[PDB]
């Protein structure tokens, strides 16, 4: 599952379509604990493409449903994250993922 919970501002028609590489400064947060990632660290964008099942799952389908400028607040399932395997040493299994995500793509 996939909820978007938008802090407003952007343009409301630009959407990323198939083969198109976006710019986003992801922001992870484990539910009722501290950070896990950032990109405002590193300072390096994060340019992904679209459809090569890359990110996961609930990452991939939130970007869909957001515009240039807008900045979301996904909420992933564990089924579409991790939840049964849980990456080793950095995210346990069965863990609800938090994903403040701005959007400012290229392309």
């Amino acid at each position: 599952g996939v909820e978007i919970e938008t802090i407003s501002p952007g343009d409301g028609r630009t959407f990323p379509k198939k083969g198109q590489t976006c710019v986003v400064h992801y922001t992870g947060m484990l539910q009722n604990g501290k950070k896990f990632d950032s990109s405002r660290d590193r300072n390096k964008p994060f340019k992904f493409r679209i459809g090569k099942q890359e990110v996961i799952k609930g990452f991939e389908e939130g970007a869909a449903q957001m515009s240039l400028g807008q900045r979301a607040k996904l909420t992933c399932t564990p089924d579409v994250a991790y939840g049964a395997t849980g990456h080793p040493g950095v995210i346990p299994p069965n863990a609800t993922l938090i994903f403040d995500v701005e959007l400012l793509n290229l392309e």
